[PDB]
């Protein structure tokens, strides 16, 4: 096992190390802080002690660090010495739960700590190997892909919601099936829903059935009973349809033909636009957002993808291949440089479309350059 | 001293609750899970214990009070009946710092929980940051603007670094100044970064660059030390200046001949153009922008806050008015239809330079309409 890991010049502050590593759990300490930024992530959930006796590394990073997408991937913790810093002690504004002090106990602060330890060690339990696989990990298999699959498998089982944000085509339904499947309600219904051009009219026929419900009409919400239910480009909302979708997150009902009726439902959701903007603008409701906004998962943009923007053309060309009975089996050399640099907008979406293109156009058996430049 | 907060039918969770009132706690259970959350934003940060003997939360919405408007306003706690080998195991996701067991551990039990006094005894300290009655919102107060002033109270005590990006002349720095006085710091100096014509001399001789004396000028960043600095047009900034902010933000160094030193600055951001236009352009690094944008704000434009067009030019005639002793006292009522209709680009940077036009023009007590031909 190897979590827990302080960061510091120091690591000669050992009146709490070695009692640490004397119960048998080791360390690692951090000396730079550009290091650790690194580290962190790759090791996702851990213990870190941030030791401050002032102790010569900043306070402004030090709070970047905690909060730059280490939030959930890190459980907080911190070190000083007397120095009640009164001032800039708001850094346990980041639940920082517990410092430390200088009248040890160098048995009981195990008790803290230990406790904490035993908090994380319930995560990696149920799961001790699962970072390679995770089904063919559905899409690829990169630096911020492999970071993706360990966040998804500690964010999907809690029934809670979660904000999809990332670019188009980045497949945020793809994921929202991803975390159904671990959520262990997987068996049960999925509904994706493209939210962009429901237009009110039946985007209400859904929730509460206006003036015309032909006969059984079923809720998208009445099929997705012990299931998952999911909304795309939910800032495509308008205003008097984010209030029943916050209905049912109030209350949890919905109206069917043959009466209103109560279900439970795990929402989740999928954003394309900047959701600052949009909220200040007051284009969607804030109180839905922090219902919505419990955890947060950034998709990752092929431009975020190299080594792994190779492996997506590979396998698209096999079903898509197999699909159109084409006589083509592979791209040339050259083809394969002329793809990791296009900027990819659609991302998977715009490589998986324009190889489809190729495919029904190439007499060869091999993909060449010039002809799909655009 | 007066904490204690329960929630969940179990009023038969006398198997563990009254030696909690003992040891000397304000206890309070609760039931309905609507009612928490209009008391646990008055009672402040208690210490409350969330039930999850599978009785009744919609866990869901459990997930969302921890997140909502608890966060340092509650330290997290949960209890159930042995509901490991599930989901209801990974739900600890939320930080809930300790589980609870069944068999009262009692002279154990309150390590759990009485660790959190001296923690918490903290967060009672640091609380009321609100002061100054909000500094009168600093500017103006519509639905857009009602939206600015919360934001900025919360992301205004985290040290982290934050991108303040908006339109023209929306007064990003005026929000920079914000928070700032809602520092920690607070009182430290603030520096703010012009960088119209800039160049690479004079900026890379704020570092290090020449500047060889015992008092020339002394770094933006030496004098914002302890304090906040801020650079406006952030995205123009070449990347040999980049790496230098980049640099700063990894180690936190600026030479001087004089005897370099080391500084404390939350160095915040501010941006007009399109950003993301320019990421694929890879003129900006990456990197960087992770470390700036820790915390997005958005600045409002003025067709969504037309209703404060109004009150932006009554304070603005009333300090100018004053300032230069015109006779001017206030508009027309046609007059004021007509400035909710000059669409503004350059948003409130124009508005106020164009009335001290106006008022430095106008000879009457009240501005007619045919004054505003312009
Ligand atoms: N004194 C003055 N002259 C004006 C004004 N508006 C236009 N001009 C003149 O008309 C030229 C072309 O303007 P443009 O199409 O807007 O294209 C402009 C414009 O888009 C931009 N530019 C230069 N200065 C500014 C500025 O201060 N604000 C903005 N928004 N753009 C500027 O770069 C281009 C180059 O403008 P120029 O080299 O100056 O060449 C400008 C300028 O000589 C003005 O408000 N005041
Ligand atoms: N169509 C047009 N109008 C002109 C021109 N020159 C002066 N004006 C007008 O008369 C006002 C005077 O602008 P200013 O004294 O330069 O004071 C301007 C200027 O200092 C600056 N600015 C705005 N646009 C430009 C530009 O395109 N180029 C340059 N160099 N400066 C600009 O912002 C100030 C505010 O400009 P405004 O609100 O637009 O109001 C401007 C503008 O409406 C021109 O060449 N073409």
């Amino acid at each position: 096992s190897v979590p827990g890991s302080l960061v510091v010049v120091g690591g000669t502050y050992e009146p709490w190390l070695p009692v640490l590593e004397k119960v048998g759990w080791r360390c690692t300490q951090v000396a730079d802080l550009r290091k650790p930024d690194a580290l962190f992530v790759e090791t996702g959930p851990c213990i870190g002690i941030v030791d401050l006796s002032h102790d010569e590394f900043s306070l402004n990073g030090i709070a970047n660090l905690v909060s730059s997408h280490k939030q959930v991937r890190w459980l907080a913790f911190i070190r000083e010495a007397q120095l009640s810093s009164d001032t800039i002690c708001q850094f346990i504004v980041n639940f920082c739960i517990d410092f430390f002090t200088a009248p040890i106990p160098d048995a009981q602060l195990l008790s803290t700590i230990g406790h904490q330890l035993g908090m994380l060690k319930l995560e990696k339990k149920v799961w001790p190997h699962f970072g390679s696989a995770g089904n063919m990990g559905l899409i690829g298999e990169s630096m911020p892909m492999k970071r993706l699959r360990d966040q998804i498998k500690r964010i999907g089982p809690t029934d809670v919601s979660i904000l999809i944000y990332g670019e188009s085509g980045t497949g945020k339904e793809t994921v929202a099936k991803a975390i159904h499947k671990t959520s262990s309600r997987a068996q049960k219904p999925f509904i994706s829903v493209n939210c962009r051009a429901m237009s009110e009219k039946r985007l209400e026929s859904e929730l509460f059935g206006l003036g015309e419900t032909e006969e059984g009409q079923q809720p998208f919400l009445l099929q997705a009973d012990g299931g998952t239910l999911l909304l795309n480009d939910i800032l495509t909302l308008p205003k008097s349809q984010q209030l029943n979708l916050l209905r049912f997150l109030q209350e949890g009902t919905v109206e069917t033909r043959q009466g209103v009726r109560a279900v439970d439902v795990r929402i989740l959701a999928a954003n394309s636009s900047d959701i600052e903007k949009a909220l200040i603008d007051g284009d969607f409701n804030e109180e839905l957002y922090h219902y919505i906004n419990v955890l947060r998962i950034n998709v990752p943009s092929l431009k975020e993808r190299a080594s792994d923007i190779v492996l997506l053309a590979k396998h698209f060309l096999q079903e898509y291949s197999k699909e159109y009975n084409a006589q083509a089996r592979s791209f040339s050399d050259d083809a394969v440089r002329g793809l990791t640099r296009y900027h990819w907008p659609g991302n998977v979406r715009e490589l998986m479309n324009q190889i489809k293109r190729v495919v029904l156009m190439s007499d060869t058996v091999v993909l060449d350059e010039s002809q799909l430049d655009l």
